[PDB]
């Protein structure tokens, strides 16, 4: 009837839960691995037989030799930075990845001026208001403003008559040199190079629409989603305007793919045990001290995509409450339980206070954000190595019981628990 | 049942002026919310009840209805000039203490005066310099869009914050556009002015639109109609870009304009016209530049109601239609202006597309190759007989109930409603 029911895996935080980790485990015996919003802004890192994969374009399943990797139309490509990216991996063993790899042809496209205007943007805002948004430089931002104005340019018309194509990019390349005089632009280096990306990545090229349609409404197969950034880094939700500039919630799996929302089945919630956000923004949570350290030291806590250090905090249930709202989580991957294995005491957000009394919702103005003071409720550690643990019984009781007061709390259940960064730390618990 | 319950969608399938603000209006009757998801005031819905013929752009067609709430979602743009002057030409039409009923969620985007200049300017920029443009209604919902996603747009909880820092803010965008045009001229001061009035205006209307629409999901029942604006092929994503509108008016909309989950989004219905319209230039499969184009154009009054300009018209196509399924998944169709083809001896319907020499088994995203399809063209006997007074599937003739099968086996999807007429009562309910 409505075909298959794609599986949806999301960031319920400020990204980097652990993603690309739940999406590699589920990926196993998926069919379809496939790519949201966003683009290489995000970064993820994959660890299958000891090996570690750094992943930004490609979906995670890429690894999977035999599962099809797909990017939605919602994406924003950087063509130097994907071949960059999977030449990066060929290094380490991936390999007839191209084969694999299916591309919507309404992708658009991120330009080199699109990174350099992020960057010149970003190093404006901080000059002259002495604040940015801390953007990973990558012109994500840009691209999605080109797309608003629809100047910008898509896959298709990439592998479409190259002088028209030629024509618009040189048309767009001139617009963004006038909102910004310094901006330096080879726009015949640029066109060269891109004809030569035209030719490497036509083969991979389809109607994206089409393409998951038949895929959900031909004999069952399984479908998966691996979101990009997180709820609160989303556009419309998120701490606006310190956010990425696509949807990372649900909704824009349907508008970065073309399926209806009778087609999305189950949608889990990646939750880091503990909080954390690497750019400019509010972080109620935030532990500027040696707990804050401690945090961000044992869970390796450096943006792959940059390698700015990530801010760290205790775990926040009103952004995860939120999350969930917009989300509706089925099911819930709490991720890095190990990384509290040394804390005596472990403390949780359970409510904002303004001026000293609750607030009923999370705020729309990220600026009343920054005057709120957290509600703490303290548990027990565990301080016990955790690592080890295979199965829900090797947890200790203190771990058992955080695991289940994020259940209760969320009303979501808890699948996967994560006490390590191989495939084999992921524990299942239905 | 925990998932709360469920909201009715209605959405365009084809390029727009469908007659969307009919089917809204008449699923409204008895709804307890309205609202709009996404885009800017440019909906253009029609509604005519006891006589009366309203027009809405931003505001909800169901504002007409005293005993619902409309809502206007954070996925929506507002410009707040248009949105009071679209309130006081129909508040002398009769409509009233609308203000009393409209929510407007805190978390929505504003569209400048400079927004909307700067649209136009692109425009005649764009126009003479590649000899054609997009041909937006220039109403800067564009530019906005474009201000949102490089983070430097400006909400209505900034609006209702502290104004200094929100002129700071403001300032500082408009300055930024001036670089983009140095010929946009900006009245900051003015235009600063006529906003900290709007804010008192509207200050009693805003709310946290994510909390209130999870609310009214979850506590006693109440039944929600999201209406959507513009159309499938008008979709940022899924249209025939560039000439499309800047936000998504498909199903997923819902989703990223109101803050609500799939498992909240119930019945999702498809406004297909009984025929095709397509306003600005770009391929059009199954245009006719001939009689039957005047035809329609004239019988279906397809023409800007402000600007005049008429509407390209052709037969219907199911390639575009099939298209808007697998992106919207339909679950009935509100099947209209079936009466526009009352008069006609026989009806020609678009049932595939022929490339170089074979069908292709998909809508085309780029236009040079939609501007290259071949249309295979199946001919229907007409009914050649005045379906305005129908009110019962069985007050149809033979060739109508005939065209009206034709459309639901080919879709997929059954039709649910069958319009005759612009007003209300002009409807025939299949089930
Ligand atoms: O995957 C990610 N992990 C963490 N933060 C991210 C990720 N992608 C984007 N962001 C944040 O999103 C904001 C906007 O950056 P942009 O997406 O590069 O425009 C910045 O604060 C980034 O740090
Ligand atoms: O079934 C119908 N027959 C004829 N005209 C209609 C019908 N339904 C709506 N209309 C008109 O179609 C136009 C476009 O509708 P809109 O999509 O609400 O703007 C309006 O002028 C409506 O009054
Ligand atoms: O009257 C109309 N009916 C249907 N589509 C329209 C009309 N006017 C403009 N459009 C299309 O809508 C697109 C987006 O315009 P915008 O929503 O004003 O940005 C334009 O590029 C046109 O292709
Ligand atoms: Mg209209």
């Amino acid at each position: 009837a409505t075909g298959s029911r794609v599986t949806v895996v999301l960031g319920a935080q400020w990204g980097d839960e652990g993603k690309g980790k739940v999406v590699d485990l589920l990926a196993t015996d998926a069919d379809i691995v496939s790519r949201c919003q966003g683009g290489n802004n995000a970064g993820h890192t994959v660890v299958v037989d000891g090996k570690e994969y750094d992943f930004h374009l490609l979906p995670s399943g890429i690894i999977n030799t035999k599962a099809v990797s797909f990017i939605g139309n919602g994406v924003v490509i950087h063509l130097p930075g994907l071949f960059e990216e999977a030449e990066k991996n060929e290094k380490k063993g991936l390999k007839d990845w191209e084969k694999r790899l299916i591309i919507s042809d309404r992708a658009h496209l991120v330009f080199d001026f699109h990174q350099a205007v992020d960057g010149l943007q970003e190093v404006q805002r901080q000059a002259q208001e002495g604040k940015n948004i801390g953007t990973t430089k990558k012109g994500i931002g840009p691209t999605y403003s080109s797309k608003a104005a629809r100047t910008g340019l898509r896959i298709c018309d990439l592998l479409s008559d190259f002088d028209e194509f030629s024509a618009r990019f040189k048309n767009l390349a001139h617009q963004h040199q006038s909102m910004f005089p310094t901006l330096e632009i080879d726009v015949e280096g640029q066109l060269k190079r891109l004809k030569g990306f035209a030719e490497r990545i036509r083969p991979m090229v389809r109607d994206g629409v089409y393409f998951m349609y038949e895929a959900l409404h031909g004999p069952p197969k399984k479908v998966l989603v691996e979101g990009a950034n997180a709820a609160l880094l989303d556009i419309d939700f998120g701490t606006y305007p310190f956010v990425t500039s696509s949807n990372c919630t649900v909704g824009g799996v349907c508008t970065g793919l073309g399926i209806p929302p009778q087609n999305i089945g189950d949608v889990y919630g990646v939750v880091k045990a503990y909080t954390t956000r690497v750019g400019i923004g509010a972080f109620p949570t935030e532990q500027i001290n040696e707990i804050g350290d401690l945090l961000q030291n044992r869970g390796h806590e450096w943006g792959v995509t940059t390698g700015r250090k990530r801010r760290c905090g205790w775990l926040d249930l009103m952004i995860l409450r939120y999350a969930h709202m917009v989300n509706g989580f089925t099911a819930l991957a709490l991720t890095k339980l190990d990384i509290l294995d040394v804390l005596s005491e472990i403390k949780v957000g359970i409510s904002y206070k303004l001026n000293g009394k609750r607030i009923p919702y999370f705020p729309a103005n990220q600026e009343i954000l920054q005057k709120v003071e957290v509600e703490y409720e303290t548990l027990p550690g565990w301080k016990a190595d955790t690592t080890g643990a295979r199965k829900w019984e090797d947890l200790p009781p203190q771990a058992q019981s955080y695991v289940r007061f994020v259940e209760n709390h969320m009303g979501v259940a808890v699948k996967w628990v994560g006490v390590g960064k191989s495939r084999e730390s992921m524990i299942q618990l239905f």
